[PDB]
């Protein structure tokens, strides 16, 4: 059979549990099931390689709940993955977003969270890029950050708490973000492999600290930074001396050196802001 019409058609008649005589004469249900998913699937493969994307990913979606209805979590949510990857290559974010939180529902209920977290992490990634849900797209940098700490694999881990900490830090959660940094500098010099990245740390720790306008945590927290750094210093003088221009420069000036990527731009104008206020306080 080719017409992937007709296969989805066949999946219906198919993926339904046998009674009466028919339970009796045709052997488990599962088997049926399956039957429904490998049929689906082969649409959904057919529909793929035509680049109709939405279809294919609408056919595994099916396929895939044909397959926990036979009892094949595993090849289940390896199915969600699937449809995914189409919903997203198809631009549909919503739909996408649905594939993947099955495949973590399951992934997570099924004791595989190293794979949970690497997709967890994906769709943090796609609420916080597409659909623009930062709220959410937190929590998941968050709980998949969490079990890449189990897991022990240490790399990772940071690489979501940062994505963790900088969008906290937009939200205006200054505190709670300098502190996800404080943790990502203390269990980050265990590893002299990451000694280079611990700059940005620091500054980010001392930015959000001084948006929240504690310049004295600010100015402890650049000292500690002898155990960049130096831009923090110049501004955690502009700002104690209202100075909503000598703060203003130094950010001009530093854009030389190292021009600023949005974040810091949005945290920045924020901390000028605060000092302005406190000119007409």
């Amino acid at each position: 059979i080719s017409d992937p019409v007709e296969l989805l058609k066949r999946a219906e008649k198919k993926g339904v549990p046998s009674s009466g005589f028919m339970k009796l004469f045709s052997g488990s249900d599962s088997y049926k099931f399956e039957e429904a998913a490998d049929l689906c699937v082969q649409a959904a493969t057919i529909y793929r390689l035509r680049k109709e994307l939405n279809l294919a990913g609408d056919s595994f979606l099916k396929a895939a709940d044909y397959q926990k209805k036979a009892g094949n979590e595993d090849e289940a949510g390896n199915t969600y993955v699937e449809a995914y990857k189409c919903f997203k290559s198809g631009g549909n974010s919503v739909n996408a977003v649905d594939s993947l939180e099955n495949a973590i529902q399951i992934f997570t209920h099924r004791g595989q969270f190293r794979r949970g977290a690497n997709f967890k992490f994906e769709l943090g990634e796609i609420l916080e890029n597409d659909l623009h849900d930062y709220a959410k797209a937190i929590d998941c940098y968050e709980l998949a950050g969490e079990w890449y700490a189990q897991d022990q694999s240490v790399a990772l881990s940071n690489k979501c708490f940062i994505k963790c900490a900088d969008l906290k830090a937009l939200d205006g959660q200054y505190i709670e973000a300098s502190d996800i940094y404080s943790k990502l500098i203390k269990s980050s010099m265990g590893n002299r492999l990451s000694q280079w990245s611990l700059k940005d740390y620091f500054l980010k720790k001392g930015l959000c600290q001084l948006a929240a306008t504690d310049a004295v945590a600010a100015a402890r927290t650049l000292q500690e930074g002898q155990s960049e750094s130096n831009f923090l210093k110049s501004l955690i003088d502009a700002v104690n001396e209202g100075d909503s221009e000598q703060l203003s420069e130094h950010c001009k000036e530093f854009d030389n050196f190292m021009r600023l990527d949005k974040w810091k731009i949005t945290i920045l104008n924020k901390i000028k802001e605060s000092i302005q206020q406190q000119e007409d306080d």
